[PDB]
């Protein structure tokens, strides 16, 4: 009753799809190539997201055992521990970050049903993907925009699930840089340079900062307070933007593409409702995002974990 996982490929070969300097103008052809080259990775991500969602939703341990079996299978296969093949950019590396986020979060959701044999296979594999993602960012030439925040989520989840203190601190460092980047107007200077997609990249930067704050909460820490509730500016800026892009239209001189806020709202409204400004976005739910851990509605309402 646990279906067969797809084989785990050690190598990734994703493809960058932006043509302009502002990373805002898509080549439909290049977008399709990336979509097709990453479909297997995205299927696995959605699947372990979904089965771990199933486990949170009814507590059936079969769904948790099937999640753990899939994670174990890709760990034994050494999935994603091979070559990040550069094609026109660092997209293969970005996928290893995004995939660690999905698998680490899935693991964490079903971690209370893992047996010693399962921890021993999965933990080393998460730790290895975590330390590889981290070493990319030791190079000061690498621009620490939203990619560093998405990297941080997976490293933070791995540190929590595998009880590795170094990864926990290193994940905290990726969260802290994102918060430190929030200006008084709630903008992120590197995301302000994405022209047409500036509002999208503000929302996109925020989602993993929220989820990292939520992982801290599991451990009994409150990171939401950092730098006098700086996150609230980015949150209000983003939710303002989804309603009316005018501020973004002026500040970038580009007409923002259409945007609805992503599933961070599910968590954020509970921690800082700000007189209901995030309720309209909530009403559009439920939100499914495998790279943020899957059903953000379910996890916001009922917890990322069923037991501490
Ligand atoms: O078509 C979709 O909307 C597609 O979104 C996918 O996630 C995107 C993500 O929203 C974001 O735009 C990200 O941006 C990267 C980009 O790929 C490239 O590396 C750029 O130069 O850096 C960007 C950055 O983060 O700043 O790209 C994600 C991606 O997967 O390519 C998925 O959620 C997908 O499932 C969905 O259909």
């Amino acid at each position: 009753a646990c279906p067969a996982p797809p084989p785990g490929q050690p190598d990734i070969r994703a493809i960058g799809y932006y043509t302009d300097k502002a990373g805002s103008v898509i080549d439909p052809a290049l977008q399709q190539q990336n979509k097709d080259a990453t479909a297997p990775l995205d299927r696995y991500a959605a699947d372990v997201a979904r089965m771990s969602d199933d486990y949170l939703r009814n507590g059936d341990p079969a769904a948790a055992q099937c999640t753990l079996s899939w994670l174990g299978a890709w760990a034994d296969d050494g999935a994603m521990l091979g070559q990040m093949i550069r094609v026109n950019n660092d997209q293969s590396f970005y996928m290893r970050q995004w995939m660690l986020d999905a698998v680490a979060m899935a693991y964490l959701k079903v971690h209370d049903q893992a047996n010693p044999q399962q921890r021993a296979r999965i933990d080393p594999w998460l730790q290895k993907l975590a330390r590889a993602n981290l070493a990319y960012w030791d190079n000061p030439k690498r621009r620490r925009n939203n990619h560093y925040y998405w990297g941080g989520l997976g490293v933070l989840a791995t540190g929590l699930a595998t009880d590795d203190d170094a990864l926990w601190q290193a994940g905290h460092a990726a969260f802290q840089k994102g918060i430190d980047d929030i200006q008084d107007d709630g903008s992120l200077p590197l995301e302000m340079a994405r022209g047409q997609r500036a509002l999208h990249y503000h929302d996109y930067a925020l989602a993993p900062l929220v989820m990292m704050a939520e992982l801290a909460r599991l451990r009994g820490q409150d990171w939401y307070a950092s730098r006098n509730h700086a996150i609230d500016r980015l949150a209000r800026r983003v939710i303002e933007g989804s309603r009316d892009p005018a501020w973004f239209n002026q500040h970038t001189g580009a007409a923002q593409l259409p945007l609805q806020a992503s599933g961070w709202v599910e968590f954020y409204r509970l921690r800082s409702p700000d007189g209901g400004v995030f309720d309209a976005a909530h009403a559009r739910g439920p939100f499914h995002s495998p790279r943020l851990g899957g059903d953000l509605t379910l996890m916001a309402t009922h917890g990322i974990v069923r037991t501490p």
